[PDB]
């Protein structure tokens, strides 16, 4: 039953960021760079999920066009999964295990 499709949304300012993650829902966003091997590993996992929990959103940032959000959310390791709600941090899942990433996803959505 694939009739709509979820989307990861990639961020283009920190206000859009900003006011995004305000949100009284589960706001998940893919820290990568595209330079980034381990990032484009788990790409596709990311987009699963997506589609997966619906109830969540989901975005995605490049550290090389909004590193400046990334030094705001202290991201150093690649990727970093960082996840919101009401405009809070509620999880910081580094690096690529999937695994991690399901387990945090399903912890707060
Ligand atoms: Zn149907
Ligand atoms: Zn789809
Ligand atoms: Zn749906």
């Amino acid at each position: 039953h694939h009739h709509h499709h979820h989307m990861v949304t990639q961020f283009k300012t920190a206000s859009e960021f900003d006011s995004a993650i305000a949100q009284d829902k589960l706001v998940v966003v893919d820290f990568y760079a595209t330079w980034c091997g381990p990032c484009k590993m788990i790409a596709p996992m990311i987009e699963k999920f997506s589609e997966q929990y619906p109830q969540a959103d989901f975005y995605k940032l490049d550290v090389d066009e909004l590193g400046d959000v990334a030094q705001k959310n202290e991201v150093s390791a690649m990727p970093t999964l960082l996840l919101f709600k009401n405009g809070k941090e509620v999880a910081k899942v580094v690096g690529a295990n999937p695994a991690a990433i399901k387990q945090a996803i399903a912890a707060n959505a």
